[PDB]
């Protein structure tokens, strides 16, 4: 249809022909090349849509306005202010407690839309009220009963609620969210725990108080039990949310540990997905930067060869995270610690790694190398280190680096040459 | 307390040591108490030290320490730009020192890529011309690896994020330059400019426009069939947004070739990469019927026959959209071709989703075949192969008043050519 045909058709009392006039509405605007919104905008159908959503008589038209609504709201940010300031989301709001499931969950996926388009307008929709009549959908004793479409709708929708920055999502919205998040954890379908993975992993990618409120709820436990899900999409989101976790205190790191997190990453350090090894070299990076107890477990677990093997065959950019890995354990790690590290074959690969362009990656490495030293004056064996760096060809390597155009780099070799190699 | 006394030493060497300290102290991102950093005043100081000319190292060092800080509450990153390290690391960005360039690019994507509002400062204090100036140079494999990376992430950074986009001008100075990095052979350049031309077209048909002007499309299309995985991903939805663009648009992707790649694509093993070419096919069988007509011409309506009938329910929904667009601008021929390449026993076994949206959308394709059958008079010969697969069963158990909207719908079809 066109705009006169469903204008006209908009503006007549037969509510079967407003409802044929929205329903072409919908055609025209549920295609994703060319919606005609801006006109449809200028034509003063969004104040008519969000009216219809209200006939609860005539479950099409709420239906139909409402999709007529989430398509204008999905094109440009002024759109989707005008559908905003048209009222839509109270609107949407008391659909949701329609008894026509279908009506319901078109009002959370538009609500859900609406809270994805980014912070502002999803700290709108937190504003209008939406998150206690969203949560009180799932306020049910059993999760099984719901459907699966509508459950993912609504743990979609709670995800989007969770998601974006500038600003972060309101803390209260939070605290209110936060224990339904944590049932759904334990659901069985995978889109389900996907999302609520992914939701958590935004609420714990931000304030340490953030942090906080997500780890007392006692479920960094189910979300060690999802790091091993066979399931990538789930493995993805448990994996960043733990690594975000482990960014916090030693403490809230300790949960993680106490949670038998460490206890899955032989197979993460070594999983093909190159993003899940350099995801999992980052998050023991964090874990090697924590107390001495703590990196004294990493050792348990045999995790220190895995972060040898990743420093010398993995690719550059997952490197990088090992690198930082053994230079945090070299800077806060026991000189017993720092022997094994050196007995696991560290020295080679970090020495290898030195022809690397990166002017960051060299001088954290001579660093590290440095803290190496240490361990070893402390023990009195300096000389068997030294001959072992030169051995593989280290000390050509640090020479090397002993070059003017990189002053940076030529001093700190330098320094390092003049206390162990002078 | 004893860091920032010796930020606060008269004696050069002093002054290093301890903003060296600072970024190895900063380096670990380790619950490190900042808010006391900014009581104590050390943003200001180390932005003072990026101005240092004379001394390289104290500049590189201060430069890590504010990134270090930059990377965590928006609070922290707010403090480091009310500091003047914006400008402080423009200016960082013309050092004769390749190695305090690339701090200084790095400083600045991470500001950026923190949100619109920080990038936005970054493109306002005028970070895009010497960021720019850094890849004029005409052979980029001359320029380090680690070096070209960080420019490139750092440019995505500065196409990133809505609400609002990035600023036209802007957008037009860099697109010539993200044009020829995507004809550079390192696979995390091309990932990264991909990911910033998705951004780009990530928005109204004006901002479409403004790369596919750049003739840039052509070599998109060739990245498309890039073995690399974390290149196809970005590439396509490039070309997904484009096609979501003007009829003009969307042919501009058909003569680059795009649809060439689409039998690799739709059988792609990552479903996530079959789902968003079947969403990219959607849109192009969303055009005009010489569109159409040119799908059907590059045999691909029996990989979207399979796509509907054996993909995950997530591609299923938009091989569904793709049929149906197909089937509403087609023309009876096309709409014949596609019954003569099966379409109609998978589109009705997915006649049982519970989605009310799905199940209105497959009805509607319904409607447009028996149309086109109507208009050749075959449409008791239509009935009969939608009753044979089962079909006519999944429209009457449709006939549930629990929900109006389908059983209206199916209500329809069923009077209209099953009574």
């Amino acid at each position: 249809w066109s705009v006169d045909d469903i204008v006209k058709g908009i503006n007549s009392s037969n509510v079967e022909n407003q409802l044929q006039a929205t329903q072409a509405a919908r055609k025209l605007l549920s295609r994703e090349k060319q919606p005609p919104i801006d006109n449809i905008i200028r034509a003063g159908l969004i104040p008519k849509f969000v009216s219809f959503l209200g006939r609860t008589d005539c479950s099409p038209i709420q239906f139909e306005s409402a999709w007529a609504l989430t398509n204008i709201a999905s094109g440009t940010s002024e759109q989707t202010k005008a559908v905003v300031d048209g009222g839509a989301i109270p609107a949407f709001i008391s659909l949701l407690a329609s008894p026509h499931a279908h009506i319901s969950e078109q009002a959370v996926w538009a609500l859900g839309n609406i809270a994805g388009d980014g912070s502002v307008f999803r700290d709108l929709v937190i504003k209008y009220g939406a998150v206690d009549p969203l949560l009180a959908l799932l306020a049910v004793p059993d999760m099984s009963s719901l459907a699966c479409g509508y459950l993912r709708n609504l743990t979609w929708t709670l995800s989007n609620l969770c998601r974006n920055k500038n600003p972060a999502p309101p803390i209260d919205a939070v605290e209110q969210i936060l224990p339904t998040l944590v049932r759904l954890l334990h659901h069985d379908d995978p889109e389900v725990l996907a999302d609520t993975c992914w939701a958590i992993s935004y609420l714990t990618d931000g304030p340490n108080e953030r942090i906080g409120m997500v780890v007392k709820t006692g479920v960094v436990p189910q979300l060690v039990k999802l790091l091993g899900a066979s399931e990538l999409p789930i493995v993805t989101p448990a994996l960043r949310a733990i690594g975000n976790i482990v960014t916090g205190t030693d403490e809230q790191t300790q949960v993680v540990i106490d949670a038998g997190a460490l206890a899955v990453f032989p197979s993460l350090l070594t999983n093909p997905k190159t993003n899940i090894q350099k995801e999992a070299t980052w998050t023991m990076s964090n874990i090697t930067a924590g107390r001495q107890d703590q990196i004294q477990q990493v050792v348990n677990h045999g995790l220190v060869p895995f972060l040898v093997s990743v420093l010398s065959k993995a690719d550059f950019k997952t490197q990088k995270e090992a690198v930082w890995a053994v230079t945090n354990y070299t800077s806060g790690g026991t000189v017993e610690q720092i022997v094994y590290l050196v007995h696991c074959g560290i020295i080679e690969p970090l020495m290898n790694l030195l022809t690397a362009k990166d002017t960051k990656i060299i001088l954290v490495i001579l660093d590290a190398i440095s803290n190496i030293f240490q361990a070893a004056e402390k023990l009195g064996e300096t000389e068997k280190l030294s001959i072992m760096i030169e051995e593989c060809g280290g000390l050509d390597k640090i020479e090397a680096l002993q070059n003017h155009e990189n002053e940076s780099v030529y001093k700190a070799s330098l320094s390092l040459i003049e206390k162990y190699f002078s």
